[PDB]
Protein backbone atom coordinates (compact mmCIF):
# COMPACT_ATOMS: atom_id res chain seq x y z
CA UNK A 1 0.00 0.00 0.00
CA UNK A 2 1.55 3.70 -0.05
CA UNK A 3 4.59 4.12 1.87
CA UNK A 4 2.80 7.32 3.12
CA UNK A 5 0.19 6.11 4.38
CA UNK A 6 -0.71 5.67 7.70
CA UNK A 7 -3.82 4.74 8.24
CA UNK A 8 -5.59 5.42 11.52
CA UNK A 9 -3.20 6.82 14.19
CA UNK A 10 -3.06 10.09 16.25
CA UNK A 11 -2.59 13.56 16.46
CA UNK A 12 -0.77 12.85 18.60
CA UNK A 13 1.23 9.77 17.60
CA UNK A 14 1.62 11.45 14.29
CA UNK A 15 3.63 14.12 15.82
CA UNK A 16 5.66 11.54 17.57
CA UNK A 17 6.85 9.29 14.41
CA UNK A 18 7.76 12.66 12.82
CA UNK A 19 9.71 14.17 15.33
CA UNK A 20 11.41 10.62 16.48
CA UNK A 21 14.37 10.95 14.45
CA UNK A 22 15.91 14.02 12.54
CA UNK A 23 14.46 14.33 9.34
CA UNK A 24 14.40 17.28 6.36
CA UNK A 25 11.61 19.80 6.93
CA UNK A 26 8.57 18.80 4.94
CA UNK A 27 9.16 14.89 5.94
CA UNK A 28 4.89 14.20 6.14
CA UNK A 29 2.78 11.23 6.47
CA UNK A 30 -1.38 10.95 5.49
CA UNK A 31 -3.61 9.54 8.11
CA UNK A 32 -7.16 9.13 8.97
CA UNK A 33 -8.58 12.19 10.97
CA UNK A 34 -9.42 11.95 14.76
CA UNK A 35 -11.49 14.76 14.53
CA UNK A 36 -13.42 14.67 11.16
CA UNK A 37 -14.95 11.31 10.11
CA UNK A 38 -14.55 10.24 6.16
CA UNK A 39 -11.76 13.33 6.35
CA UNK A 40 -7.78 12.43 6.07
CA UNK A 41 -4.75 14.71 7.45
CA UNK A 42 -1.33 15.23 5.84
CA UNK A 43 1.00 15.84 8.74
CA UNK A 44 4.06 17.44 7.92
CA UNK A 45 7.40 18.84 10.05
CA UNK A 46 8.63 22.32 9.63
CA UNK A 47 10.96 24.70 11.19
CA UNK A 48 10.76 28.13 11.76
CA UNK A 49 11.36 30.76 14.84
CA UNK A 50 8.35 31.24 16.27
CA UNK A 51 7.48 27.55 16.80
CA UNK A 52 10.92 25.76 16.23
CA UNK A 53 10.29 22.38 15.22
CA UNK A 54 6.90 21.85 15.00
CA UNK A 55 4.07 19.66 13.34
CA UNK A 56 1.41 21.19 10.79
CA UNK A 57 -2.07 19.35 9.51
CA UNK A 58 -3.90 19.82 6.54
CA UNK A 59 -7.18 18.16 6.38
CA UNK A 60 -7.79 16.24 3.60
CA UNK A 61 -11.57 16.13 2.67
CA UNK A 62 -13.23 13.88 -0.01
CA UNK A 63 -15.59 15.10 -2.63
CA UNK A 64 -18.65 13.24 -2.83
CA UNK A 65 -18.33 13.07 -6.31
CA UNK A 66 -14.56 10.99 -5.41
CA UNK A 67 -11.80 13.46 -5.03
CA UNK A 68 -9.86 15.51 -2.58
CA UNK A 69 -8.67 18.78 -1.86
CA UNK A 70 -6.63 20.80 0.97
CA UNK A 71 -7.98 24.24 -0.61
CA UNK A 72 -10.16 25.42 -3.55
CA UNK A 73 -6.36 25.96 -5.87
CA UNK A 74 -6.30 21.97 -6.73
CA UNK A 75 -8.25 19.35 -6.41
CA UNK A 76 -7.09 15.29 -7.35
CA UNK A 77 -8.79 12.24 -8.14
CA UNK A 78 -6.39 10.32 -5.96
CA UNK A 79 -4.88 10.78 -2.80
CA UNK A 80 -1.77 9.73 -4.65
CA UNK A 81 -2.09 12.41 -6.95
CA UNK A 82 -2.61 14.68 -3.78
CA UNK A 83 0.74 13.19 -2.33
CA UNK A 84 2.38 13.48 -5.83
CA UNK A 85 1.45 17.06 -6.54
CA UNK A 86 2.77 18.61 -3.43
CA UNK A 87 5.78 16.53 -3.59
CA UNK A 88 6.48 19.04 -6.25
CA UNK A 89 4.41 22.08 -5.41
CA UNK A 90 4.09 23.90 -1.76
CA UNK A 91 1.38 26.38 -3.09
CA UNK A 92 0.48 27.55 0.80
CA UNK A 93 1.29 23.99 2.82
CA UNK A 94 4.27 25.09 5.12
CA UNK A 95 6.73 23.25 3.06
CA UNK A 96 6.75 21.04 -0.35
CA UNK A 97 6.46 17.25 0.99
CA UNK A 98 10.19 15.81 1.12
CA UNK A 99 10.70 12.69 2.89
CA UNK A 100 7.95 9.90 3.67
CA UNK A 101 7.87 9.72 7.92
CA UNK A 102 10.62 6.95 8.88
CA UNK B 1 22.06 -9.05 25.24
CA UNK B 2 19.63 -12.16 24.42
CA UNK B 3 16.59 -10.05 23.57
CA UNK B 4 19.04 -8.53 21.00
CA UNK B 5 19.44 -12.22 19.14
CA UNK B 6 16.08 -13.30 19.13
CA UNK B 7 14.41 -14.55 15.58
CA UNK B 8 11.71 -12.56 16.29
CA UNK B 9 12.66 -9.66 18.45
CA UNK B 10 13.53 -6.42 15.51
CA UNK B 11 15.19 -3.77 18.02
CA UNK B 12 14.16 -0.23 16.42
CA UNK B 13 12.36 -0.99 13.25
CA UNK B 14 9.81 1.45 12.79
CA UNK B 15 6.01 1.46 12.62
CA UNK B 16 6.14 1.87 8.72
CA UNK B 17 8.84 -0.43 8.31
CA UNK B 18 7.63 -3.25 10.51
CA UNK B 19 4.29 -3.21 7.91
CA UNK B 20 6.63 -3.01 5.20
CA UNK B 21 8.16 -6.58 6.53
CA UNK B 22 4.68 -7.98 7.62
CA UNK B 23 2.78 -7.26 4.50
CA UNK B 24 4.83 -9.25 1.80
CA UNK B 25 2.59 -12.10 0.41
CA UNK B 26 4.76 -14.85 1.33
CA UNK B 27 3.74 -14.14 5.35
CA UNK B 28 0.56 -16.03 6.28
CA UNK B 29 -1.16 -14.18 8.44
CA UNK B 30 0.41 -14.53 11.88
CA UNK B 31 3.02 -13.84 10.82
CA UNK B 32 4.98 -11.26 13.41
CA UNK B 33 7.23 -9.55 15.38
CA UNK B 34 8.31 -7.95 18.20
CA UNK B 35 9.56 -4.18 18.56
CA UNK B 36 10.37 -1.36 20.50
CA UNK B 37 7.29 0.97 20.48
CA UNK B 38 8.33 4.20 18.60
CA UNK B 39 5.40 6.39 20.16
CA UNK B 40 5.57 5.11 24.49
CA UNK B 41 9.43 5.20 25.47
CA UNK B 42 9.70 1.75 27.49
CA UNK B 43 7.04 0.21 25.57
CA UNK B 44 7.03 -2.88 22.95
CA UNK B 45 4.97 -3.07 19.98
CA UNK B 46 3.93 -6.99 18.89
CA UNK B 47 3.06 -6.28 14.71
CA UNK B 48 0.30 -9.24 13.35
CA UNK B 49 0.19 -9.77 9.89
CA UNK B 50 -3.89 -10.25 9.14
CA UNK B 51 -6.00 -10.42 6.29
CA UNK B 52 -9.89 -10.17 5.67
CA UNK B 53 -10.84 -9.57 1.46
CA UNK B 54 -12.55 -6.28 2.59
CA UNK B 55 -9.24 -4.98 3.15
CA UNK B 56 -6.79 -7.19 1.77
CA UNK B 57 -3.26 -7.48 4.05
CA UNK B 58 -3.11 -5.31 6.57
CA UNK B 59 -1.12 -4.84 10.20
CA UNK B 60 -2.25 -5.08 13.75
CA UNK B 61 -0.17 -3.77 16.20
CA UNK B 62 -0.57 -4.82 19.82
CA UNK B 63 1.24 -2.50 22.61
CA UNK B 64 3.56 -4.53 25.01
CA UNK B 65 3.61 -2.78 28.69
CA UNK B 66 5.95 -3.92 31.25
CA UNK B 67 4.95 -3.58 34.65
CA UNK B 68 7.24 -2.22 37.19
CA UNK B 69 7.14 -5.69 39.18
CA UNK B 70 9.10 -6.98 35.96
CA UNK B 71 6.32 -8.44 34.29
CA UNK B 72 4.77 -8.16 30.43
CA UNK B 73 1.25 -7.74 29.00
CA UNK B 74 -0.94 -6.81 26.19
CA UNK B 75 -4.27 -7.44 28.55
CA UNK B 76 -5.67 -7.67 32.33
CA UNK B 77 -6.06 -11.44 31.35
CA UNK B 78 -2.48 -12.71 31.29
CA UNK B 79 0.40 -11.19 32.00
CA UNK B 80 4.31 -12.84 31.39
CA UNK B 81 7.75 -12.01 32.50
CA UNK B 82 9.41 -11.76 30.01
CA UNK B 83 8.63 -12.04 25.93
CA UNK B 84 10.12 -15.03 24.83
CA UNK B 85 6.98 -16.25 27.50
CA UNK B 86 4.38 -13.52 26.32
CA UNK B 87 5.17 -15.01 22.21
CA UNK B 88 4.73 -18.37 23.43
CA UNK B 89 1.56 -17.84 25.11
CA UNK B 90 0.22 -16.03 22.06
CA UNK B 91 1.43 -18.73 19.73
CA UNK B 92 -0.81 -20.87 21.48
CA UNK B 93 -4.16 -18.87 22.57
CA UNK B 94 -5.13 -15.83 20.20
CA UNK B 95 -7.13 -14.62 23.45
CA UNK B 96 -8.29 -11.01 22.01
CA UNK B 97 -5.43 -10.65 19.00
CA UNK B 98 -6.34 -10.73 15.62
CA UNK B 99 -4.59 -14.45 15.28
CA UNK B 100 -2.51 -16.73 17.20
CA UNK B 101 1.17 -16.25 16.63
CA UNK B 102 1.98 -18.44 13.37
CA UNK B 103 5.14 -17.23 11.68
CA UNK B 104 8.27 -15.19 12.78
CA UNK B 105 8.69 -12.61 10.50
CA UNK B 106 11.57 -13.15 8.23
Amino acid sequence: AEEWYFGKITRRESERLLLNAENPRGTFLVRESETTKGAYCLSVSDFDNAKGLNVKHYKIRKLDSGGFYITSRTQFNSLQQLVAYYSKHADGLCHRLTTVCP
